[PDB]
């Protein structure tokens, strides 16, 4: 905090926890200046000598050293002083060489902070070489007088007086440096109690994030934000009269005059002693009445009425809007003035002013008109809510000017109908003297929060309508990417070089001036900031998206005799994605939630009785709704046992699959690829000992009454699970003898797609080969550009999002004082407290609310996906159905699971070929036989269409390039035949002796 | 007939513009209410990134291999009266007949000056009031090829384009699945026109009067105009206050009394917008589990006909035909 | 804590969230130490 | 339905003696208070 842009000043010896938090003081710095070794011959600066100043009358001064380096030891520093118009502050550390009485000649010693005036001293302290270990900074701030030995106050006074000089002894070390500053708001982030960096309020691009949304360390995606600044053409528009008139507003006075006798028994009997009335245009009222007449506050029977009329009368000269208006005093009594003579009366609403007056007046009231009471004027008032005179205080500046010059399409300041706007007014005119747009009353539009969408304006050939849009940067955004700013992403054409969908971008200059203008490249998937087929990398330079798409085939469907494309050879596309399967089960503690640990609060709280229980029965039911058929999903796909580590030293044929299952050394039972999973992202005893920056907030939720609940399937009861599942995928079949672990369930699963079962010797290099390759773009596959990344990313964070809101919202306020309960009762009465401390306690059960409904729509949200998990495990896994592009973008043919935070993370084995051959290809036969018949030939379902090669004939399956002979079983016998045929006159069924 | 719903209209609060008017003061004053913002802002930035890429996940897993040819229903078909079902040549835009009767029911702009319609011009009395949307990552006029290569695939996926089989042949060899043969001839050939013909007949009468998409299709886009005509109308709803708009506050009575009038507007109005982005984000666990239905549905019984009885369309289904809807 | 400079040069006590004291300190010995508040044995009790 | 008798930020609970206990004007901020709290809690229920 000691940087050459800010000074730090820590606001006063308390710190608040981990976590951004805002203070406003003088933190700039303008003119800086440097000095180095102000010392003389001597071999070390003298203790206790004031001399060596610097005259500076600025608003503060801020003598900085570098960075740790100054001791207070001997020829190293000296007394550092600044001085005000009288007083002095000096530090000394005044070790003993005959000078001051201290007599210490070490460290572990003591300082002397010290202020002086013109002849005398006072104010000793004596502060310990501890707590101030090395002299980092000083400070001297004008308001509040007070002086900075580095962070926290050392004296204060009374006086409000600008520095004058300040000086620095030392014999040598580090140049010292002077700078003067003003005053602005910035926050700082600051854990374990001590500063680390902050955040100006400077107007920078990176400032306005932080000082508006009161953080850092953000989020990605999007911004918005202002910056409010204007100095230029304001323009007024008046309420137009009749014609031909200069708008001067009328002055109406009022004087308390020689008055008569207060009234007699009847409430008709009081006569207001003065009249007036409003009728057009503007008014002011004068009342010179707050001269020693003290309002009379309303209650039950006396004081005024002033409800049905929000305004108090000294407020009336703002700007209002009547209908009409007329007001009056009148000497009437007080304990029934206003609410006799409101009802029955002449008036809407009427005040209640006061006086030194004789008690010898009749009042008015039905039954009670017999005593003596007091006399105070009460002014009435007959106000009717509308539009037609408006109250101002200044004369209206528009003197003989018909409105014939107003701007159109620039941002102004506008003053129209007595509602102060910033914005731009257009012509809509034309589609306005059509349409019979407003009716025979002609004055603006209110929209909805009190604004103006159309005016009129009056003195031209004819009236026109104006349009009230706001701003060009009424909405401006900002991008950022991962971790930093990119750009601003405005409504504007600053030279903005780069136009996205339907906003305009510009880019903040980094450094260097160049890189700004490039041409476009195309990504096929990115995950880091999508806006509108337009993708923003953390560079800062844009890169347009473009979605690819794999080819498919379902190619023969064959009519008359025409040639194909069946595959040969294949090649398998891996695919993953991410499925949601648990939840960390919570237990909110409302009791010790709400109140802090103090003796009250819970006397007050005990008849809050069943709110806690209707946010108890919630929690409860969710975490045994959960925990109930999360056993049922672990004990439906748990195969058999098969306890067998199977740690990928197994011999297998050719197939690398040591990289997707566990090593046999490492800590934890962890595979390779569930680890690069981990490193993208209930033991403990919270009294002594810590463990992580992030597992150790445990012990900040459990001293806060929201702590988590172990599941019913245990820890290390789920890192079997993944292990036990292959073991049951590959040992499944066999009984292990002849070096099959993993390949024969491969190649017997793959021939499935064909119509034959566990073939040798062809087909089992060309599978080792695409598999090898397909694990090689597998591996490449994961750290650049995949799928279950950025969901681990989404899930991990909204899963940590959802409770680190209701820890920080302890400090958030109500309608309150304050945020802690245990200074609520010392400063404030008893009796009135009780509306604070409830306000506050309700405050909390409502964000306890959020917390359970939250709590249960993600409950919702993952037994839908794990319903969906126990049916892809049930099938991708252990069955290969013939679903079509179920799982994995193609007829599917294996799939590995693999663990993940709260989840498992699937590997999808596709099947898309390319290599294509160019065979002929025929429907059908009719074979006439040699007496008397006729028959056709068909090829059956389920062994597909069937072609010639060089002579012969033979059926071939629809996926696999792979000829044989016709048999007796795959024929269907039909009598006709219609010349799309082949129509061999020999029989080709090849049965058998 | 069915409908499922797959989109979503993305949003962006201008949390500032909101809750204060153009005023120059009444953010002096918002300015201690920072980390609300922050929460109001962080779900709906959450909400649009994970449908904004989990969408281009389904539009990438389904778009089959370009077939960028509009097959503009004039291409000569057997007996099969299919050309009231694809799109028309004369149109302004690329549609069909029958997602035309579906539009019927029911980005590019420049706010400043020039309106548009009755409806569609609501977004300039959103944009003023900081309620703006964002465009989704599939671009428009990108998912409007979407469905014509999805027909084009189901139906020229297959032959070598020789010999008058555009649309029928597929189905005659998806017809006698049931039974075990393939592609048979001269039987079996017109009895499935005829019956083909009186099947889109009653198509065609079905769709006016009782059929099943429609009220569906109603009854979503009220729901999806009504989230958001709902916050826009809270604005002259007060709260418990003296008035509704907050530039006449500070000139009807005093200083240090119009704190709390103001920091209850303020409260009332960020519940307001809390409401609304709980909302969103449960019509967003909607919609996605409709799109996970949604890819399932276009695997199964659009390119395969697989043999689940019943799955869709009450009985063992032989073809399926996908059109256009609002989202 | 005497390490990792766990309070500044201004030693007092640290604020958690409501008011609370989770770190303090005391001077006076040979070496000014930190202790540290956490709540009882029956800060959390259920029964079942 | 057991929301009814929960009083919000009030004198009472019941709305008859309300009138009866108290100023006309000044009731009405605990009448408002209890008729908007009412109207949460079928928020809450529509919901759910
Ligand atoms: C604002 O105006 C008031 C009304 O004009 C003034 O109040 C008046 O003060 C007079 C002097 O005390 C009173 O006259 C006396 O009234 C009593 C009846 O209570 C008679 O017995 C006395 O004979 C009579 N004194 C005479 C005639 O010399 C008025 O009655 C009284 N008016 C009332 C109460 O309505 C205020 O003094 C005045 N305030 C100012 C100027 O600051
Ligand atoms: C917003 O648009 C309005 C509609 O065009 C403008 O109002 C027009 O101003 C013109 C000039 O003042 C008027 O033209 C005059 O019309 C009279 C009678 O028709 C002729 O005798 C004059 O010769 C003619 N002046 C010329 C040709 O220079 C239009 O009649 C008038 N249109 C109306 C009132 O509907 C506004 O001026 C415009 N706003 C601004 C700020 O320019
Ligand atoms: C909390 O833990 C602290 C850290 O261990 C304890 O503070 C320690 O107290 C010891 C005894 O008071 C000190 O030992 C002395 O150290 C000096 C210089 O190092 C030696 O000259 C003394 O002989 C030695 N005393 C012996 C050996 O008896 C430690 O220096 C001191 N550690 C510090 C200050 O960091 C606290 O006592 C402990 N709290 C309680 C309540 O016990
Ligand atoms: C800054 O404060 C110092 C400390 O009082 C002032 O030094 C004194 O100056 C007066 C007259 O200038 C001398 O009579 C005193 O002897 C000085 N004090 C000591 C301890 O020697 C100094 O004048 C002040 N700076 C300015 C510019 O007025
Ligand atoms: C601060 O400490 C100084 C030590 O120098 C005190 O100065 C003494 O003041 C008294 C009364 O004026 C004199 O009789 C002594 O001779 C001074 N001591 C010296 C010169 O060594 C001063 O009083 C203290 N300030 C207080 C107690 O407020
Ligand atoms: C919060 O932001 C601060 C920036 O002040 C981060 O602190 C920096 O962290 C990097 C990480 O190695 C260090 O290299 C820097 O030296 C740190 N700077 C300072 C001033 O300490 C901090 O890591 C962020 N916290 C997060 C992202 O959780
Ligand atoms: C605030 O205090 C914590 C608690 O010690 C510090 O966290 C330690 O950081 C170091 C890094 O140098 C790790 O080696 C330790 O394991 C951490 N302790 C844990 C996790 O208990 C943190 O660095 C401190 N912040 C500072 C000094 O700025
Ligand atoms: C099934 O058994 C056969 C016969 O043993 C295995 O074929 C052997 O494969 C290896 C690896 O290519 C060759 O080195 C041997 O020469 C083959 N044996 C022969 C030809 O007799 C086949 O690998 C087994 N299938 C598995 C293990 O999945
Ligand atoms: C209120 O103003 C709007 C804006 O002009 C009018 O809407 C127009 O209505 C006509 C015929 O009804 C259409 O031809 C225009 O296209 C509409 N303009 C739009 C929608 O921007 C509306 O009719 C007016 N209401 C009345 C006159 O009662
Ligand atoms: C498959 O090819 C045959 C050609 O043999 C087509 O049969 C023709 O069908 C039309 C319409 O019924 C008749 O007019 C022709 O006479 C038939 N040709 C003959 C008998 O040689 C058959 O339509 C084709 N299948 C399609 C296009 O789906
Ligand atoms: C500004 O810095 C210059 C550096 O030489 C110095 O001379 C001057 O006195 C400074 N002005 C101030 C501190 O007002
Ligand atoms: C404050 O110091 C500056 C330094 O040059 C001087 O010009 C000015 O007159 C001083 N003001 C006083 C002594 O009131
Ligand atoms: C700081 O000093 C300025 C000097 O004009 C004053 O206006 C302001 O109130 C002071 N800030 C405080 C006392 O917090
Ligand atoms: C400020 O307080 C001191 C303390 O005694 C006093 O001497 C001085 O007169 C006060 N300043 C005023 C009242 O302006
Ligand atoms: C906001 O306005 C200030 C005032 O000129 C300007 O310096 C700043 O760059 C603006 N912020 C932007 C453009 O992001
Ligand atoms: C009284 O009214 C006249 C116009 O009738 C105006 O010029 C004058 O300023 C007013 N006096 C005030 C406002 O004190
Ligand atoms: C009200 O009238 C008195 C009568 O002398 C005058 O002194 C005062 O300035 C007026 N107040 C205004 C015009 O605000
Ligand atoms: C924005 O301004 C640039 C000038 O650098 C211009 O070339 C471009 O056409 C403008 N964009 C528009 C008018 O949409
Ligand atoms: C498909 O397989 C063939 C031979 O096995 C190979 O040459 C070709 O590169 C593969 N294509 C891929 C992996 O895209
Ligand atoms: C594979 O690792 C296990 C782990 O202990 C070991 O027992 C076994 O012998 C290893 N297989 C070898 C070395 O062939
Ligand atoms: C499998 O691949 C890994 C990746 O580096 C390699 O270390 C290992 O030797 C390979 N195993 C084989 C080829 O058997
Ligand atoms: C665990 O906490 C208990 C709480 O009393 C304590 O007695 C025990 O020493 C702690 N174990 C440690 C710190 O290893
Ligand atoms: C197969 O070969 C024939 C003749 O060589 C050719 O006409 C036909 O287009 C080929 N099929 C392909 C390339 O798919
Ligand atoms: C079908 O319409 C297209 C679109 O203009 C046209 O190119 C084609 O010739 C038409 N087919 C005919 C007229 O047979
Ligand atoms: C298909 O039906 C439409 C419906 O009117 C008709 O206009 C068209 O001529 C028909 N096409 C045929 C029979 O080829
Ligand atoms: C679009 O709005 C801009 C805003 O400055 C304006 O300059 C331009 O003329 C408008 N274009 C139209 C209305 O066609």
């Amino acid at each position: 905090y000691d940087s050459s842009s800010y000074v730090y000043y820590y606001q006063s010896a308390f710190r608040p926890p981990n976590g951004w938090h805002l203070h406003g003081g003088a933190y700039a710095v303008v003119n800086i200046s440097s000095e180095s070794n102000n010392a003389g011959s001597s071999p070390g600066c003298i203790v206790g000598t004031i001399h060596g100043g610097r005259v500076v009358n600025a608003s503060s001064i801020a003598m900085t050293a570098p960075s740790s380096g100054m001791a207070w030891s001997s020829s190293q520093f000296c007394t550092a002083h600044c001085n005000f118009s009288d007083t002095t502050v000096f530090v000394t550390h005044c070790y003993k060489y005959d000078g001051c009485p201290i007599t210490g000649m070490l460290q572990k010693n003591f300082l002397r902070v010290s202020a002086m005036k013109n002849g005398q001293l006072f104010y000793n302290l004596t502060v310990s070489v501890a707590k101030y270990p090395t002299f980092k900074s000083f400070q001297c701030v004008n308001n509040l007088t007070s002086v900075y030995l580095n962070g926290d106050l050392v004296y204060t006074s009374n006086e409000t007086t600008d520095v004058t000089s300040a000086g620095v002894y030392f014999k040598a070390g580090g140049p010292i440096t002077y700078k003067v500053m003003r005053e602005v708001k910035a926050l700082a982030y600051f854990v374990n109690g001590t500063a680390q960096d902050v955040i100006l309020c400077d107007g920078s691009p990176r400032g306005l994030l932080a000082c508006q949304y009161n953080t850092g360390n953000f989020s990605d995606g999007f911004y918005p934000f202002i910056n409010s600044s204007l100095v230029k053409q304001k323009f007024i528009v008046y309420r137009e009269n009749s014609v031909n008139t200069t708008f001067t507003l009328h002055n109406f006075t009022f004087h308390n005059e020689t008055g008569a006798n207060p009234n007699p028994s009847g409430v008709q009997n009081i006569q207001t002693y003065q009249t007036q009335t409003a009728q057009s245009g503007y008014y002011n009222f004068n009342f010179s009445f707050l001269s020693s007449f003290v309002y009379k506050e309303s209650n039950f029977m006396y004081g005024s009425y002033h409800p049905s009329c929000n305004f108090r009368l000294e407020t009336i000269n703002n700007g209002l809007w009547f209908n009409s208006l007329s007001v009056s005093i009148a000497y009437g009594p007080l304990q029934g003035g206003c609410k006799q003579s409101v009802f029955s009366g002449r008036a809407t609403c009427c005040y209640a002013y006061s006086y030194g007056g004789p008690s010898l007046c009749k009042g008015v009231y039905s039954g009670e008109l017999d005593l003596n009471f007091e006399c105070g004027l009460l002014v009435y008032v007959t106000k009717s809510g509308g539009s037609r005179i408006q109250t101002a205080t200044e004369p209206p500046v528009i003197t003989r000017h018909n409105y014939n010059n107003i701007t159109l399409n620039t941002c102004v300041d506008y003053n129209i109908y007595g509602r102060t706007g910033q914005g731009f007014i257009t012509n809509v005119t034309d589609s306005a003297v059509s349409y019979n747009y407003l009716a025979d009353a002609g004055l603006a539009i209110l929209d909805t929060s009190g604004s103006i969408d159309i005016f009129v304006v009056q003195g031209e050939y004819g009236l026109t309508y104006y349009k009230v849009n706001p701003c060009e940067d009424v909405n401006q955004q900002f991008v950022v990417s991962g971790g930093k700013l990119v750009g601003i992403l405005t409504s504007r054409n600053e030279t903005g070089s780069q136009l996205l969908e339907n906003q305009f971008y510009i880019k903040i200059t980094n450094g260097t001036r160049r890189f700004r203008r490039s041409i476009t490249e195309n990504v096929a998937n990115c995950p880091y900031v999508s806006y509108g087929k337009f993708c923003i990398k953390p560079d800062g330079s844009i890169a347009t998206i473009v979605p690819k798409q794999l080819e498919q085939f379902v190619a023969p469907l064959l009519n008359v005799t025409e040639n194909v494309l069946i595959p040969n050879s294949f090649n398998l596309t891996v695919t993953d994605e991410y499925i949601q399967t648990r939840m960390d089960k919570v237990q909110i503690n409302c009791l010790q939630y709400v109140c802090g640990n103090s003796l009250d609060c819970r006397d007050l709280f005990q008849q809050y009785g069943p709110v806690c229980d209707n946010i108890l029965s919630v929690v409860n039911s969710i975490g045994q709704k959960e925990d109930m058929e999360l056993l049922n999903f672990y004990s439906s796909t748990k195969p058999a046992g098969f306890n067998t580590p199977f740690l990928s030293n197994v011999s297998t044929g050719e197939f690398n699959i040591s990289l997707l299952l566990t090593t046999p050394s490492s800590p934890r039972r962890r595979s390779f690829i569930e680890d690069l999973l981990f490193t993208s992202v209930a033991y403990k005893n919270c009294t002594a000992g810590p463990l992580g920056f992030l597992k150790d907030l445990a012990c900040a939720r459990e001293y806060n009454g929201l702590l988590v609940l172990p599941p019913i399937i245990t820890a290390e009861m789920q890192t079997l699970y993944t292990s036990s599942l292959v073991a049951s995928m590959a040992f499944g079949g066999i009984t292990a003898a002849g070096a099959i672990p993993f390949a024969t369930q491969l190649q017997a699963r793959i021939n499935h797609l064909g119509i034959t079962q566990s073939l040798l010797l062809k087909n089992q290099e060309k599978i080792a080969a695409s598999f090898n390759k397909a694990i090689g773009r597998m591996q490449e596959g994961f750290r650049s550009t995949s799928l279950a990344l950025q969901q681990i990313q989404h899930v991990v964070n909204k899963q940590n999002a959802i409770l680190t809101e209701t820890m920080a919202s302890l400090n958030k306020n109500f309608g309150a004082i304050s945020s802690l309960i245990q200074e609520i009762y010392q400063q404030l009465d008893a009796i009135q407290a009780n509306a604070q401390v409830d306000r506050l306690i309700t405050g909390r059960l409502s964000s306890l609310s959020v917390l359970a409904s939250a709590k249960q729509a993600e409950h919702i949200r993952v037994s839908q996906q794990r319903e969906l998990a126990t049916q892809k495990i049930n099938e991708c896994v252990k069955s290969q159905s013939i679903r079509y592009s179920f799982c994995g973008n193609g007829r599917h043919v294996l799939t590995i699971p693999q663990n993940a935070p709260n989840g498992i993370v699937f590997i999808h084995f596709s099947y898309t070929p390319d290599s294509f051959v160019n065979v002929t290809a025929i429907v059908g036969f009719c074979v006439k036989p040699a007496n008397a018949s006729q028959y056709a030939i068909v090829p059956a379902n389920g062994r597909g269409i069937f072609i010639q090669v060089n002579g012969s004939y033979y059926i071939t399956a629809r996926d696999m390039y792979m000829p044989r002979a016709i048999t007796a079983g795959d024929i269907v016998t039909l009598t006709s035949c219609q010349a799309n045929y082949v129509s061999v006159n020999k029989t080709v069924i090849t049965t058998f002796v």
